[PDB]
């Protein structure tokens, strides 16, 4: 629908946010090597954003700020993703660390992160930032589990994925000027986010070899070697997919696009299962 | 009461502090989180925040929480310099211990930064976050820039360790609810850091093989060769300890804790120089 033709413009309007915010540096240093970090990507987390603050009321002019803070989190914690996992082939290229290595990657990350939060108090207040500084402590860990400690595979993916969804979604509450929407939007995130997390690793388990399945994934082992993966998955995706339906009706949406904020997940889901 | 004696007291008590810390994050003892955080025991910038605070009158007791915030973002940055990249012509698909390490410290460092920040904004409010985040980005970037930025030794040891000194005193601030010396404090501290820094390179030339010396020492050799050897690291420091008590005497201390104020410097210096 117009979701698909809206992220095109949003994606395409993101990446000259990170033009306006790489050339505009003081430091004409880290300018190189974010770049490409942050380049190549197909920007959904801050579409998203972009989607949940128009369908709420406000201005688009109002999510440029989180949009931008949002990407610059999510690519940050792709090329650590990397480093983690040991890829080289980040964005269909050569992954950040297998240029500039280990260390000045992870530099630039410690970097990127603090930066994104500026910008998101910059333009939100503080107590966006204090969410924003809750979420990403909620990452810190989710990372940590979906590395080691694999158990309880639901609230894992919250963490490590699920987490910065709902920065995306609750966001739009701040930037759309409805802050009662809070703890609501918190949630939209939290089932968009696993709904994502738990397609992507089925799509792992579909288009990548068993041996080379790494993170929290692995957990879902048990289902495959079974061949009732498809069934557990589809299962979780329905069980979140009517709390998002429910929530939905007790949020005050636009009715505009109160049509195309039901298949928000039918869209996010497929968007995955393409790559098939 | 004495300055050598205060240490032994405040010292002890941040250890107590990091032990009912760490009993708190059993969890994260997966990647060795203690090995992290009890690494250099000194507590050196943690002393200084808790004393400046009864210093202007404040209570010992509401500095607690940003020493321990200090430290372990000590802590945090101390563990980056473990991180190791797979070198050229030799590294190794699946063989690794390095793996590990730098999983290690991708982990726990992420996880540290937003703990501390929210113990200073927990304790002092998001005046002192702002800040906070602001020194952090900076200690990030005195980072980048360690490494090879063709940048002059001035702008670098200010914001590789600067930064923390700066953080703590400033705190110290916010502990004694004297808000007047916010931006007086955050150069007393940047003062007390660049000191702390010259020294410790100072000691890596007497203590270390010169050809083993990898960060200030990028510029730190124009002098060792005409030299200003055991010169220059004169000259900055009668500037910036005389610039220290410059300021010093026009600061709202305290009677018993003044003069031992002005001598600190050298605290800074000689249990740093307790070497050879």
């Amino acid at each position: 629908m117009s979701i698909i033709e809206f992220w095109l413009e949003a994606k395409a309007t993101i990446d000259r946010l990170i033009e306006q915010f790489l050339n505009s540096n003081r430091d004409w240093d880290l300018v190189d090597i974010s770049s490409y970090i942050l380049k190549d990507g197909k920007r959904f987390r801050g579409t998203l954003n972009m989607f949940f603050t128009v369908a709420l009321g406000g201005d688009i002019k109002d999510s440029y700020g989180g949009a931008l803070a949002i990407e610059i989190l999510h690519s940050a914690s792709l090329a650590l993703d990397d480093i983690v996992d040991l890829d080289a082939t980040r964005r269909g290229d050569k992954a950040a660390w297998v240029v500039y290595g280990n260390r000045k990657v992870i530099f630039i990350t410690n970097y990127l992160i603090p930066t994104a939060l500026r910008i998101i108090q910059t333009s939100y207040g503080d107590d966006a930032l204090n969410t924003s500084i809750e979420l990403e402590k909620d990452t810190s860990v989710g990372a940590l589990r979906d590395m080691y400690d694999n158990s309880d595979y639901i609230r894992t993916i919250e963490l490590k994925t699920g987490s910065l969804f709902k920065l995306s979604t609750v966001l739009s509450a701040y930037a759309s000027k409805h802050y009662n929407t809070k703890q609501q939007m918190l949630d939209v995130g939290k089932y968009l986010g696993i709904i994502y997390q738990v397609i992507d690793d089925f799509v792992d388990y579909k288009t990548k070899k068993v041996e080379e399945i790494d993170g929290s994934a692995k957990q879902l082992f048990k289902y495959y070697r079974e061949g009732k993966l498809e069934e557990y998955v589809r299962s979780v995706y329905l069980e979140y997919k009517q709390k998002y339906d429910e929530l939905i009706s007790n949020i005050p949406f636009q009715s505009k696009y109160l049509s195309e904020i039901r298949s928000l997940p039918e869209f996010l889901a497929n968007g995955l299962l393409k790559e098939a």
